């Protein structure tokens, strides 16, 4: 079973932790990758009720299992905070425009 289901993409807790670890390191080093400059601040326009405090940052999580290193980000993202705590896994899949919905 999936710990996080983003549209049709299936992720385990280990997949999320791995992506988060990569995103947080770039965050700490002040580096970004990709045309959308990931990781970057997640403003939470959606108003999701995360259990951890902000600021929030988003980083792509890939269905391929690989760690994001540039190129197409896909529709899924892991959201983490300044304390390197996982806030949630969200996706553009099933959401209108550039909005996000949480992965179930
Ligand atoms: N939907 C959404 N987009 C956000 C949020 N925070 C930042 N963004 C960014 O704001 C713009 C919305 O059009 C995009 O550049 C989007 O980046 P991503 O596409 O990389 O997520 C957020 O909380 N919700
Ligand atoms: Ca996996």
């Amino acid at each position: 079973a999936c710990d996080y289901t983003c549209g049709s993409n299936c992720y385990s807790s280990s997949d999320a932790s791995t992506a988060q670890a990569a995103g947080y390191k770039l965050h700490e080093d002040g580096e970004t990758v990709g045309s959308n400059s990931y990781p970057h601040k997640y403003n939470n326009y959606e108003g999701f009720d995360f259990s951890v405090s902000s600021p929030y940052y988003e980083w792509p999580i890939l269905s391929s299992g690989d760690v994001y290193s540039g190129g197409s980000p896909g529709a899924d993202r892991v959201v983490f905070n300044e304390n390197n705590q996982l806030a949630g896994v969200i996706t553009h899949t099933g959401a209108s425009g550039n909005n996000f919905v949480e992965c179930t």
